[PDB]
């Protein structure tokens, strides 16, 4: 037994990691057969990140302007193109170690496992939620950008992120690897802020259940309550509404341990209304939203 | 910016886990170069794990009766020997993923990446923190056994952690790999505890500096205290000794902050004394402890 926010292993992603140079820039870059991906940003100056034009950027480039490290081994680049907001450097050798992979896009409230890397090597893994607000609350210093997020499914690969910037508040955004940012921000060095954000409920109900799975049942009580009185609570709290896909994606859990979705959102309702009264729930003193259904399920079946 | 629980890249681990099975029994291994390390407990059938005796057990045992395997490809056992609670199978073939690597033993209040694997196949990393009484809050399941925990310095892996229990509290046991256990813990199915556990002083003024480095401020004050008095309030809410060797290992902290060891003690006496008051620091609203002085330089020299 046990509930811990864990990582996918990062192996697989590691063998993709290169470091892609242009002037004085270096960041990361994936490599996928024989194209590296990065950040188109890695084109900019300090003047031109203000407000750059990246069409006049990248025309001023040519290949040999770009230096790809696969660790010691440097990669001829034989191609540049742009999409969105990456740039693919096509190179002249395919990754031995490309993954069976795919490009998918994320939704608010789902997680995905960020491999922190600097100068194309990687530093550290840890799991993200895709804020209501299209942020992530991550780890990221100079030299990170080209970080990517990425789900494991039987030795598929799905990335979903790419690292591009810091917020003021200390958040952080990217792109999916179609270039496309989540959220309403774009690369340049501009006052831009991250929208209101909410708590993602049906995690918060995941996470409850995670805690009766292991043992943790202090919350629980003997009401029950209607859809429709929850989503009034919930709204006073900036909870996001709970639907009845919702209640349907909990099933399993609901199932697992006796105790329907509408029963525990009563003790949801309790626990916003009355907070803990200085007790703790696996380990914390405040309600989680950033584990999914799914992730709650990969840890507790066998319990 | 930004502060996360971040466990260290996998792969060169992920290269060298496989499955073991005996009898009915199977668990995970360690290969490298011709050996593989797993918890000697593989031997052992639902009645020997009362009180087995191990010596007999693996008298009793030949090489074909240990079934490993590396993915697919079987791995012929050509020798097997018990080190205290592991044992050891040579193997006919080394590892060619065989990484840099020592065996170290560490202390509690030090931390290590958990690589969490059933049946051979890794399913996820997380950080834990060896605790006072030498237990770990980990998360694992039937089929873990053989888990290794671990740190990475300059591409040699240090091994340090096996998994081989779980106690009644849910928390977790292991050996180092020798086959040491941590704490006064044995590889048998009987009523076992852990003995009370205290907070990480350290490890918490270490976070502490990691929130300051990240912008929270709040909770700092103008006061300073002695070591003296300071360790009075220490022993009053269960928390170990500051010792000068902790002020010191602190220091870097301190001077990229400016804030002195004791003056940041004075901020935790009144965090103890008087709580939080309904704030959080780095999104806690519990003062965490499972974070070095080590981890948090490596997030934070940076900002
Ligand atoms: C790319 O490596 C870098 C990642 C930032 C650096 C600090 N933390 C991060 O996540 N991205 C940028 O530097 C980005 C480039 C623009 C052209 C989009 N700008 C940016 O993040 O500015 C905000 C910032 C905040 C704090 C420190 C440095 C930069
Ligand atoms: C080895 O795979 C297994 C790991 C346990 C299983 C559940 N969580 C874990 O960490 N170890 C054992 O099963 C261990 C074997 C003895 C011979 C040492 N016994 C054990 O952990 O018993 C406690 C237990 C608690 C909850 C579920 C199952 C077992």
């Amino acid at each position: 037994s046990g509930f811990r926010k864990m990582a996918f292993p990062s192996g697989k992603v590691e063998g993709c990691m290169v470091q892609v140079t242009c002037g004085t820039t270096t960041l990361n870059g994936l490599w996928l057969d024989d194209v590296v991906y990065c950040p188109r940003h890695v084109i900019c100056t300090s003047e031109d990140m203000l407000n750059p034009n990246y069409e006049d950027l990248l025309i001023r480039k040519s290949n040999h302007n770009f230096l790809v490290q696969a660790g010691n081994v440097q990669l001829r680049v034989i191609g540049h193109s742009m999409q969105n907001c990456v740039l693919k450097l096509k190179v002249d050798t395919a990754n031995p170690k490309t993954p069976k992979y795919k490009f998918v896009r994320i939704q608010p409230g789902q997680t995905f496992s960020v491999l922190a890397c600097y100068n194309g090597s990687p530093s550290g893994v840890y799991q993200c939620a895709m804020r209501p607000n299209f942020t992530i609350k991550g780890s990221f210093l100079n030299g990170s950008c080209g970080s990517v997020g990425f789900n494991i499914d039987y030795d598929c690969v799905s990335f979903c992120y790419m690292h591009h910037m810091e917020l003021p508040t200390g958040v952080h955004a990217g792109t999916d690897l179609e270039g496309n940012f989540y959220g309403p921000f774009v690369d340049r060095q501009t006052a831009q802020a991250a929208g209101t954000d909410t708590t993602i409920t049906v995690n918060v109900l995941a996470w409850l259940y995670a805690a009766v799975i292991n043992g943790d049942r202090w919350f629980l009580n003997r009401f029950t309550t209607t859809l429709n009185d929850f989503n009034l609570v919930a709204m006073k709290y900036n909870y996001e509404p709970l639907t009845q896909d919702h209640v349907d994606i909990l099933g399993p859990l609901s199932a697992q341990t006796g105790i329907a979705v509408l029963d525990m959102c009563a003790s949801l309702k309790e626990l916003l209304q009355n907070g803990m009264n200085g007790r703790t729930i696996l380990g914390s003193a405040l309600l989680e939203d950033e584990f999914t259904p799914f992730d709650v399920v990969r840890q507790c079946s066998g319990v």
